[PDB]
Formats: structure tokens, sequence, C-alpha cells
């Protein structure tokens, strides 16, 4: 007898579990302002998140960003080769770039001046600069650094402690001398959208229009970006969370099924083992008063205006997809609002996310209920 | 033995159901005026539902439609920063545009004069205005307000209240005067078709010729758009309610067998427990009665002349493909109106569709046959 | 006993059938005449049939088919706006064109001057002329009739009954006076096919080299067709004829199966109970020896030559599929001879199908078997 | 005791089959010379068997290859009209062609000189002439006869027998007269391959270098068709080989399968029945030697340094599929002779096959042991 | 119960293996330095496998990589045709070139002296020279040997012992005379990659940065190659890893399953076969301390830091995949010297890979407890 009732609350809380799932998903509000865009050409790139005002963008790509990279002014025979003193027991590389805030420091070792063990140690320090060698022929190897992308990124190389190395790697960019070689030199990134000017210093492009990101793999010229609303992850997540509530009204009524029996006839396992719960009649009484919302400034006060309808007899709503589709389409900050407004007291999402969490909660109907069944 | 009466209302109604719902999805009859087209170019494109004349239109795309966007003359250090006057507990922002019956107005709090919050006001608005956010570099920022495609949408924008507000925000659109700066000018599209000029607001073009829709992605010139005749969808719907009919006849067949038995034998489970029934009998001679069609217009009087013939044993119609699909491609009008016709009195679809549901209609045969049985 | 011979009986009839059909699928000789064709450009379109000869065509599209499409001289407030006299009961509109041997007549009522009204009627006719109605912009509206493709097809209208709505619609395309006005003017297609000048009506070109079909979407030059021989559905029409007389003759071979038993046990019911039949015996006989065809003016007298053999315990045939396909691309008149021929006396597919056929006709030696037996 | 005798000397011949089977597909050399093509252009197309000179070929295709197709200089007003004497009761066309042994001659009864039977007539013919219809337009006609591509099927026409067919098909080529009129001339494909001219008749050019076939879809220049090696299908044949061996091998072991008993039991039916056999302890033992290759003049004598090992227990060999593809690719030669060779005496391939035939051949050693098992 | 003791002891084993296997595929560390490249053009084609500098690269390919192919100055009238003197037994062909040690010997019969055994002959050499027959037309007949890319590869050739084919086949390429004629001249392939030249033999480009290799198809120009990081397959090795640790504590969790039962019960099946196992306790406790690393210089000491978590009832790893995937993509030195470092005595990756081979090494723990269990 009382393992029924144990087994039915544990699926009854089971199935709120996942409808507090379903509502938590629901829950996030940037599905609304959902945009999608695109371009004339295939150079450009577009991505949009949120935020976005939906429109048409002439954007032209005037500039691309390129790195900073160096090389030495001597070929070797091989990488082997040591290219500084073997006396020496250690020394340092140091680096000096606009955009860090403290220099970086390589520590070299007494036998490793080999143009393999230096590439090596500076591919370690993982700090905005890479090595890389460079065959160009039989017995010809050179040496090259690059930066990243930006003029915040343009480096000045000393060594010290050793005088050949330092012979071979100080480089000065502010004074464009050095015992290295420049081989791309650093650029900034130069667009124009809607007639507003936007700097970058990579070719990823975020805040154009804040909401919109680009990226720059050609130069174009009168790009047409096209951004417009909408809404199937917002309707797709409406009939996800209405599924949800289905499946929890079903869960509930299967818990609470009645079988009609003869007069003196045993008790039949089909019965529901939630009969006549307070639990199960609070929780449901609020669900079905947060169904008529109450405090929104939306026009449309219910999903009954908007086209979800409950059936008393099953306990799932059904969607009127049209005109669903319709309601979102025409009025977006009425429906957002409905459903999310200000994110605290308002709004169905937010207020039902409320009320699950509170019947959810530590010290709540659900643990109280459980402490008194366990006691 | 009533029990098997029962159960033979019950298949028989589930039946008739879903004969009238293939009938009813028959009934629509804009399929006959069904026409597909298709453009040289993949900037244009076409989209043609009903009513379109088949044939070939030359259409030349002049002009595209560009809404209106604004930005504010000053740049600032970041989102938060107040842009209006503190001591202000609120004040009103007004926008008046020609295509809207009455101005626009947006209440604004004491502490709410940020770009966000300006921001999200507007955009909560939802009346043909979007704000947005331009981060032209490192502490840099400026807003954004655009409209919509059309030169009944330009905007002139004013603030009750305050005074910084409105000495950065007002925008006189009729005089060219105002505290912001115009980014994009709003512009009306402009294509050819025939010889015939059409003028829009927006980019989607929806009756130059009435019943073919266009978009314009680009300017084209001399685009070849041709539309022909299809009838797909209706052998396709002709084919349905065929088979939804071969169905119903079946259900009613098998309702209605009878199996041979030796004399005195018991009555078999394989009778259908609708033998002998006076309703069956007068929809069924009443559905065939509507096959031979009567007070049409077409030159086809029948629809046996189509090519689709019912079986005798069997109940369920056959259809002859080649000959339907020749009637439908050579006279079209003379298969609608026979089918459909006026939509009142005369055509096949349409009589079917009115027998079909004074049968099935509340205090019909059914329901009193209904109501007989269950007294 | 005999309820085996019947089962037996009621098989072989079946299996007759399908070989029977699969047959008939066989004789028809356009398969054996199949060429495929292609194009340099995607503009041409090219489909080819039968009884082409194989080759290269230069195809020069020098000019497409344009309709003729007309409109009135006054735009309106809107669409239900009656547009002639409402005392008048009744009148009608007369369009005459070369192409039709007829004029063609249109009733219009009382109070149906609308341009919906009129459009519905015109579209109604189903004659070659459409009716489209135009929306320059707010507050204007005008009508347009079309005809179909060529210079047969230009219309002359009159109104008999009325005077205003003949003050509206009376175009003469003789003259070229009217009281419409010309949007599209007719002209026909004209292309040149190696060195030979090609005029149509629309642009479906369909005997230029005749059996080749093609389709004019944009003016070409000096667009290569090439057109091969093609016998894939010949090669796959007799893989299933091949198939089709396997099965026919494992079906017979089932129903002529014997076991073989020890003396004095019952009779297996493994055995074919069609052992011994003069009918089976006397098709079989007759279908081996129309397999080496007689009388055929074809160089390869039979199958066993192109690679075709049936095996001795099973009866089925199988192909040597190289041999086959070197036969049928080396000499094709040849094969098809041997199989088609003149079509009345000689050509293998054809005389078994007339032996199978007379085999299955009515009051045969099948249909005297059944009566015998049934008798 | 002796029908599972009977029943492993089946199942072991029945795997030697298959692995005769394998090997004879493996025998054929023409996969170790595989090359795979490509080129620039789409115009252009490559196909490469074997024997091909891995490379680069520039290949110029300088001309197309034309038939010749001639027309009457008469139109008719249809078909079946006759154009020809009816009094005659047949007559004779002849066509002499530079490229044939003896001239083409087509006998035409008395009524068939109707375009339609001239038509069928020559093209039934089957001889390198096809004839077609075009229709110029109402009640215009022309017969049209065509030739193959190549200078050396150039026509010439004459008529025996009749007067007015001869005034209508005679045409001469060698002194450009004639009654009919050249609609294509019959022009020879031209191009350049790695500094050599290469003259063709048709456009499917095979011997530029013996080994490439390329197809002349258009006139292209400088097109670059790069040759290189591929084993892609010789690897495959090699693992499927080697998979067929062991699947032979398990076989064996299964057929010779012996299973540990206690003393005094019974004997297991899980026992191989072919335990101690002499045939077979021959067979293995020749294919191991065979795996042990003699006489070869490759550097590699056996797969072991290949990288095909043979597992004891199991019998299957396992292949190092990476040490495998890199002795192919390394010296293909080397591994090509390792497995063919000559073809005749060396080659592991080679010597494989004739040891199987030899084994499986009538009067064998198998032949033998079942001869001596029915004696 | 010694047998259920044996079970657990293989069962162990089996999951140790696969666990080994694992994580020495994970083992392999040039996962972490993984590029992703690609280029604006179709022709050029990129590859990058490993210490790829990531950026953008400048490559314009000057010139493409031709081989040296010779042809005789004599057509002849087929292959079988012979070409050099019968009377002689044997002769030989010798190749010169630069880059060859030795040069090349082709031994000659005394009548295989025609085209086809020549081209055999030299393409069974298979030492840089193959062989090909060209077709010219009827009656003509050239043979082609061709070398391979760069210049390396001229040829110099010359025949001894025979007169006719050294007046036939021999060519200086030194002083640019021979008795064979000049194809196709071979060159260096040169390109430009961020301003360093780079010059190769072939096409097929490895070094101009070490680790990207490029194929030129076409020359390019300004042609932009970007590589960025990557780390796909890093995360999915990573997970591949941590799920099959997962398997093999499951496994370990089984083997060491205690089931609760009643006192004075019997046994359970289900409880493991190795509770209270030193070995297994051992190992356990020495790979967790494997996971808590020490003498890592990556600046996170922990895996659990990264985000992947092993819950204590389960035992099977838990992985936060938005955290492993923030801390690869922003330090991938860190990660990368956190899991492999040196990889000698730090890195986790390594000592994990060490921890795990001493325990399955030979005389090991397992192999001790092995010894002692079968003694």
């Amino acid at each position: 007898a009382n393992s029924a009732k144990l087994t039915a609350y544990g699926t009854l809380k089971s199935a709120l579990e996942k409808f507090q799932t379903a509502n938590t998903a629901l829950n996030k509000a940037d599905l609304f302002k959902s945009t999608v865009a695109s371009s004339t050409t295939e150079d450009l790139k577009v991505s949009t998140t949120a935020g976005a005002c939906a429109g048409t963008y002439k954007i032209n790509v005037t500039q691309l960003a390129a790195a900073q990279s160096l090389a030495t002014k001597t070929t070797f025979a091989t990488t082997k080769e040591q290219l500084g003193d073997t006396s020496v027991t250690s020394r340092t590389i140091k680096i000096e770039q606009p955009g860090r805030k403290e220099p970086l420091e390589i520590k070299l070792d007494k036998g490793d001046t080999s143009m393999e063990a230096i590439r090596d140690a500076i591919n370690d320090a993982d700090s905005g600069i890479c090595a890389s060698i460079v065959k160009v022929k039989e017995n010809e190897f050179q040496l090259v650094l690059t930066a990243n992308s930006g003029t915040d990124n343009t480096m000045k190389i000393t060594v010290e402690g050793d005088t050949k190395l330092n012979d071979l790697l100080a480089y000065d960019s502010t004074t464009n001398t050095g015992n290295m070689q420049e081989l791309v030199k650093a650029e900034n990134a130069k667009l124009n959208v809607n007639g507003i000017d936007i700097e970058r210093q990579s070719n990823t492009v975020t805040d154009a229009p804040q909401g919109i990101t680009l990226t720059l793999t050609k130069k174009v010229t009168d790009a047409t970006v096209t951004v417009t609303k909408d809404d199937t992850k917002a309707k797709e997540a409406i009939k996800s969370w209405v599924d949800a509530y289905n499946s929890l009204v079903d869960t509930f009524s299967s818990l609470t099924k009645y079988t009609a029996v003869e007069p003196g006839e045993e008790a039949s396992d089909k019965n529901g083992a939630l009969l006549g719960d307070s639990v199960v009649r609070t929780i449901q009484t609020g669900i079905r008063a947060q169904f008529a919302n109450s405090g929104s400034n939306s026009a449309f006060k219910t999903m009954a205006e908007i086209g979800i309808t409950q059936d008393g007899t099953s306990g799932k709503l059904k969607i009127d997809d049209d005109k669903l589709t319709k309601v979102l389409k025409d009025n977006t900050a009425a429906a957002r609002e409905l459903l999310v407004g200000d994110g605290k007291e308002t709004g169905i999402t937010t207020k039902i996310a409320t009320e699950v969490k509170s019947y959810l909660a530590d010290d709540g109907i659900i643990d109280n209920a459980q402490d008194n069944v366990n006691a």
C-alpha cells in the first residue's frame, strides 16, 4: 500500500524535474530577439546572435589584418648546428609588445642554441609569438618568428647573457632597426557599415552593429548584408515547453488516475496512488494560475488569446500553430514581455521558473512531504 | 448481437469522418488554378500561388527599397554613462511617421538615460523603429535608430520634459534638420513588368500581375520569368480523394459483408452487422448519384468520362491516369467546372461535399439512427 | 487428386499471364532505335525519343516566341467598381483569332461589369486567352488579357450589346487600332540546325530532325548537340524478358516436377500435377522451336549466336552479357530485325508474342483444356 | 562414417574452387600497371587503363571531327507522297565510300518511293549512313542522309533502274556534284600531345601515348593532363586474395580439426573428417612451397619481407598494410615480377595458379582420390 | 571458486590491455600542435600536419616542375619490326643522371630490338625512366622515354655492343646532342611564401614553412593561405581516453563489486572475485595519484582544474566540456605540458603511460600474480 505511494511520489518527482529542466531551457530570453543574416558575396561572412537591428547594411571591407613575422639575416647548414656560445650556461630572450602588461622572457640553456631548440622554447612560451623553420633549399635554413594580428603586437627583441644570440635575434620595432629582418608587417582591419567606420585589430569584427559579427576573408565592396527577424527557434522552444507540460500533466493524471469499480470489489492496481493529494492539487492550481497571467503589460494576458488551449480530460495543451505563428510574427515585444518581461516578477516563463524552483526548493512543500512520509 | 451492431455503427462513423476530412481537403479549389514559375537569374525570386496568367514576363528591377537609419552626433565613453538629466523623474520621446495614425510615445525614467536603457526602451516600443549601439573603437560609442522600408516611414523625433535628451535625439525629417545625423535614407522599390511600371514600399512586390509575388535581391535587367500551368498537386489531390473513397467503400462493404452459410447454421461473426440498413443504402445511392453530375456547365457530364471507374465487387475506384491527365491538361476550366463549378450548387466536389455534410450534419439521418439505437 | 490438378492449372495460368505481360512489354520496338543527346550550354534543352540520326548538330536559336498581351488605357479605383452599363441585362464579347476556326464569344450579365467578373469569365473561356489584374499602386488597377505564343494567335476584340464595355475592351489587331493597348507583341521561334532553318510557333521545336525535340530558354550560338546510340533500355528489356522466361520455365518445371519414389509407395505431393499433359508439352515445344527463328532476314538465326543459352536441367536462360552487349553495339539494325523485323510474321519478339497470344487466345488450346477439365 | 568423409571431400573441393577463382581473378597483371589521370579543363576527357607513362601532357585540341550529311534540293508536301516512278517494280541505290571494301546497295520496291520508306530502308542498311526527315514548316519536308566521322566516309550516291529517284538522290563527293546538297562537311580530328601531332578520324583519340584515351568535346589550349601511378586496385586485389587464402586455410583446418578426448571416450563429432589425409597435406605443402618463391629475379623473395605473415594456429595470413603499401609504392616493377614476372615460369601468382590448376584439373590428385573412393 | 578467480583475473587483464591501448593511442603528442589550413584559390592545395605557425601566407607559384621526355627521330612501320642488329646476341643501354649514384644499365637480347621489347625492358628497369609508344597515324610509330621532375634528372643515353641501336637511342643531355629528340624539357618549381623564395624539384613543396605542404596545380598569384589552431582531434582523443578510463574503472568495480546479503546466506555470484586484491588497489591508487600529478610546470597542477571530475560511486569521469574547450583554446602549451611535457619524466599522459606499462610489463605485479596463481 505505502510502497505504491512511494513509487508514485518518485515518479511525480521525476516528472517535475523533467518539467523544470524544460522550463529552465525556455527561461533564457535571447531566443525572442533572434535574427538571421545573409550576404550577396561569399567572401564576407556574417553571424548574428541577438540584439541585431533587422535591416540592410552596405559593408565595405577596406582592409584586412596582417600579423608581423620576422626572419634571421643568415642562412645555416642545418637545424642542429649551434647558433650561440657553448661556454655560457644560460641566457635570456626578452620580447616587448605594446599590447602586453609585462615583457616576455625566455630562458635558454647551455647547449640549446640550435634553431630547433630556440623554436621549441619560443613556441612553448605561448604568448602570441610562434616560431618556425624555413628550408629555402638544400644546406639552407632560416628562423621565422611571428606575432598576432594588430599594430598593438609589434615586438622588440633583445638578448641578455649572450652576445652571439643577441647578434642574431635582436630587433627593435619602434626604431625599425635590428638583426632580424621583417617578412610581414602588421596592419589593422578597417571597414564601413551603414556610413559608420569601424576599426579592429583582427579580422573578426564584432560590434559594428552591436550583435552582428563579421568575418573578413576578402576585400569586398558594397556587399549587402540583410538581417531579418526569426522565431523558428522561439516557436520550437514554445512547443517543447508545451509538450513538456503535457507530459507532466499526463503523469499527474496517471498518478491520480481512478478506475470505477463495482461495490464490494477489490481495489484495482490501475488506480493511481496519488489520489486526493494536497501537494498535487496545490501545484496544479499554482500552474493553472500561472496559465492566466496577471500583472503583465502585454496586450494578450493568456495563451488562450495566443492560441494554446488545455483539454480538461487529457490535460495536454493543444497549440494553434498558425495563430501562434501569427501572434509571434506580428508583435514580438508583446509576447516577449508576456513570457519574459522584466525577468524578476512579471513574465510567464520567469514566474513559472520561480514557482517551480520554490516547489523544488529545499524545505519546500516537496521536501516537507518527503520528510513527513519518511517519518 | 447488439454490441456488434454498435461496433459496426462506430466503424462506419469513423470511416465517414475520414472520408469527410478527405473531401473537405479536396474542397479547396484554388489548386486547379495552380501555376509554377522560374527565372533566368538567381537574383530575382518568384513565387506563384493562384490566379497567375501563364506566360513570359520581362521583369526589370530598377530599384530596391532602403530603410532610414539615424545616429547621434556625439561619441561617448561607454553604454552605462548617463546621457540626460538625473534630476528629472520622467520624460517623453515622440516619433512622428506619415504611415502611422497616431504618434509613438516612449516614457523614460529618472536614472535610465544610458544608451543601453534608451535602446531597450525603443526596441520595446515595437512600432517600426529599432535601436542599436555602435562601437567605433575603444572608448567610442554611438546610438543608431532605424525605421522600416518606404518613404512613408521617415520619422521626426522630439523630446518632452528633458532638454539634454532633446539636445541629443531630436530630428526633423520634413525639414531635414535635427540633432542626430542620417545614415541610411529611405527609398521606394520600382520595377517594370511586361511594360507596366510597378512601385512598392518594401522589396516584396506582390501585385504586378495579381497572383505573382517577386523578391528583389539585386537589380536585374530583362530577366525572363516564365509561368506555366501545373496540375501535379491537382492530380495528387484527385488520387488522394479517390483512394479515400476506396477506403470508405471498402469499410462499407466490410460492414455490409455477408458470407454464404448453410441453412440453419449460426450467424457468422464475419458477417457485417450493417446488413439491410436503410441509412447505408441511402448514403451510397446518394453518393453514386452525385457521381452522375447534373446541372453542370462542363462539357463532360460524368466523372466516368474522365477515366475513373468503380469496380462492382470491390467498390473501390480505379483511375485511368493517362486519360485523367489528358483531360486536365487539355481543358482545365472544363474539369474545374465539372468538379467545382460556381461552388454553391454545381460541381462534383461541391455537390459531394454538400451531400456528405448533410449526411453527417447534426439531426441528420446518422444522428437519428444513433438516437433510435440508443433509445 | 483433382484439386491438385486444378491448383497446378491455375498456377500455370498465372505464370503464363505474367510471361505474356512481360513479352508484351518487350514487344514495342521504339527501344531499339533509342538515342541519348547532350548539349554544351545549359540554355538549350534537348530530348530524344526515337528515329534520331546520331551525330552532331550546330543549333543556333536566333529567336524565341512571344505571346501577345493587351491592357486597358484607363486605371480605376478598385476591382469591384463597375466598368459598363447597369441597365443592360446581358452583352457579348467577341474575340477573333486567325488560328481558330470559330470566334470566341463570352456572355456577360447585368451587374457583372467588374474587373474581377470580366477576368473570371475570360479565364473561364479557356480558349487561349487569360485575364489578370495589375495593381500599379494604391487606387490604381488595370485589366490585362494575354494570348498564346505565335503570330497565329493575335486577337481582335469587339463587344455587342454594350457601348461602354465596347469603349473599354475593343481592339483590332489587323489594323493595329483599338481601345486597349499592346503590352507584349507576338513573334515566332526561329532556329538553325545543321544548315536547315526551322520556324515554329512556340519555343518547343520538335521536328528539326524528326525525332529530336528542342527547348529554347535563351538565344544560343553554335551550341553543339551530340546524339549517340543507346541500348541500356534495350539491354534491360532483354534481361527482363530473359528473367521472365526463366521464371515461367521454373514454374513449368515445378508443375512438371517428378520425385523418384520406391515402388509401391504413395504418390508424393511434391510431384507436379501437370505431368504428361498435351497442352503443356505443346506449349513448351512451341517455345523451344521459336527459340531459334525461322524466316528471319538477319544474319544471326538464334540467340545462341548472340549469347543467351538455356540451361538443360533448370531450363532458365543464362546471358553472356559481354557478348550480348557486343552484338547490340556492333550491329543494331540486324539485332532489331532479328527481334522485331517487319512486325507481322518475322522478328523473334513479334512472332513469339503472336504464338503466346494464340496459346492464350479465346477458344485456344488453353481455353479448350480449361473447358474440358471443367466439363 | 563414409558419409562424413564424402561431405568433407565436397567441402574441401568447394573451398579449393573458390580459392582457385580468387587466384584467377588475381592472375591478370594489368592491375600492377595502373594509372590515374586528370585534367584542368572540363572539356577534355581522359581515360587511362594501362601502359601509361606517368607524367604531364600539354594537350591542344586543334580540331574536332565532323561527319558528312546531305539533303535533297526539293521540299515536298508530306512524307507519304511518292518521290519516284510507280511503274517500276524495283530499283537499286548505290553508295560508295573510300573506307568500305564493297559498295552499299539498297533495294527499293514498287510503291515505296515515300520519304518514310526510303528513310526506313536506309536506316535498315546499317552501314554508316543514317536517314532522317526535316519539317521546315507546314507543307514542307526534306530528306537528310548522314555518314560517320572522318574523311574516309565521304559518300557518292547513284541509282540504277529509276530516273526520278536518280534525279533526286544522286551525289558525287569526288567531283562535288550531285542532286542532293551538302549540309555538314567531313573533317578529321587533330591534336598535339607533348610536342607530337596526332590525327584521328573520330573524336576518341586512343594512342597519342599508347595507353591513354582522350575525348574531345571542345577545342582546348594548353590543357595539362597529369597521370600518376596507382595501386589501390592492386592493394585491394592483394587483400582479396589474402582473405581468400585465409578462408581456404580456415576451411582446411576445420576439416582437419581435432579435439582432444579422454581415454576410453567416444569420438567427438566436432573432429574434422580430413584428419591425416595425403591429398590435404600434399596440397598445403605445395602452397607453402609456393609461398617461399624460387627463381624470381625480384629483390624480395617472400611476402614475409613484404609484410604478410601466416599465423600457425589459425593458418590465416595477416597483412602489414603500411609495409605492403610502402613496398608497392617504392618499387612497382619488383613486386610485379615477384607476383607475375614473365607470366610463364616465374612469378608467385603465376606459379600458384599453375599449381592450383594442376591440383584441381582432371586426373589430378582430387580426381584420383574421388575415383578411388568410387571404386 | 578458483575458476571465478581466474575468470576475474582474465577480465581484469583484458580491461587493462584495452586501457593501455587507448592510453598509448593518446601518447602521441603532435595532436596538440594541430592546425588547419585553407586557401582562397582552388588551384593551390594545402596540407598541415604539425609544427605549423598559425597565420597568413601570401603564396605565389611562379613556376611548376616539368620532367624531361625524349623521342626518336625516325617513324617505323609497326611495333614488332626490328630496330637493331639480329646477329648481336646481347647489348647494353646506359643512362646517366646527375641525381643517381651509379648509372643505369639495361641488357637487351638478340631478337628483342622491337619498340615493344625496348619499352617493356626500360619500364621494367624502374629507375625513374618510363617508356611509351606513340601512334602518330597509320603506319607510323615513335618511341618516347621520360624522366622524373627536376633538373637533377636530365639523362644521357648511350649503347654498348650495338651500332644501330646506338644510332637510335644515343642522347647527350650535357651537350644537347643526340640521336633522339627532346619533347619536354626539365624545370624546377619556384614559389614565394611570406617574402621567402622557395625552390624545389617536384611540385610538392613541403618545407616553405616547415610543417605546411603545398601542391602546385596552377600558377597562382597572391593566394592567401590561412592556418589556424585546431583541437577537435585533441578534444576527441581526450574524451576517448576519458571514456576508456571510465570503462576500465567500471570493469574494476564489477570485478570488485560486493552485494549486501543477510548473515549466513550463500555467497552471491554477482560479487566480484577480485575483492580485497593488492594488485587492484595498488594500480588504482597509482593511477589516481597520476591524476594528482607532481613535477609538472603547467599552471594547472591537476586535471580536475581542467574540468574532468571522477564520481566516487560510479568511478567514471565526467567532463566539463565547455571548461575543457576553454582551457585548450586559451593556453595550448600549458595543457600540452600538463599532459605531455618533455615526454620522459613529466606529463600526465607520460606518467600514466609509464605506470600502466610497468603494471603490464613482463615480470611485473600482474605477471607475478599469474605465476603465483598458476603455481
